């Protein structure tokens, strides 16, 4: 716990001259002030001084110091937060993606949006893909799921190419987004 209390003065020292210039912040100087309390509090507790921990934070930390991708979005926010039901739901999962959609809709116009990165001139990992119907209605999604694994855009096509069948079964027409279009 000793190595916290290195980390955690090199981390105030560190803290100070971000204050010491730049527009600063009243709750970051009030933190900054509890924060040496509580320090001299530990170094109290623990005896050794500052000026011989700070210099063991230097090394301990310094060790941990570290492909152009950007951002498309179809949907905002709002159109990936918004609640909905599948009536008759009809689900699975693939690789690492949960598709679901509703078996009871038929004759409708169906659109698919999807948020998710690019590199080079394909996909990377999709954030989430829902099916919109012209008289917005919500009707299927392809979600991540939280595995180490992730996915890949042969399997993401894939899981597109599922959904646009089991939509297009009851006589829905079924057309995805321009970015899709372009990319998927």
């Amino acid at each position: 716990t000793v190595s916290s209390f290195q980390v955690d003065c090199f981390l105030w020292h560190v803290r100070k001259r971000f204050a010491d210039q730049e527009l600063g912040d009243a709750p970051f100087l009030d933190r900054l002030r509890a924060d040496q309390a509580s320090l001299r509090g530990r170094g109290s507790t623990l005896g050794l001084d500052i000026e011989t921990a700070t210099r063991a934070g230097k090394q301990i930390v310094e060790r941990i110091l570290e492909p152009a991708s950007r951002y498309l979005t179809d949907m905002t926010l709002e159109e990936m937060s918004r609640d909905w039901f599948m009536l008759m739901p009809k689900q699975k999962v693939a690789g690492s993606l949960c598709i679901r959609m509703d078996q009871a809709i038929m004759d409708k116009n169906i659109i698919l949006k999807a948020n998710f990165s690019v590199i080079f001139d394909r996909l990377e990992t999709l954030i989430l893909l829902r099916a919109f119907t012209e008289e917005g209605a919500i009707v299927g999604e392809i979600s991540p799921l939280p595995s180490l694994p992730g996915h890949t855009d042969e399997d993401v096509k894939n899981a597109i190419g599922v959904l646009i069948g089991g939509l297009e079964w009851n006589d829905n027409t079924v057309r995805v987004s321009e970015t899709l279009q372009r990319f998927a």
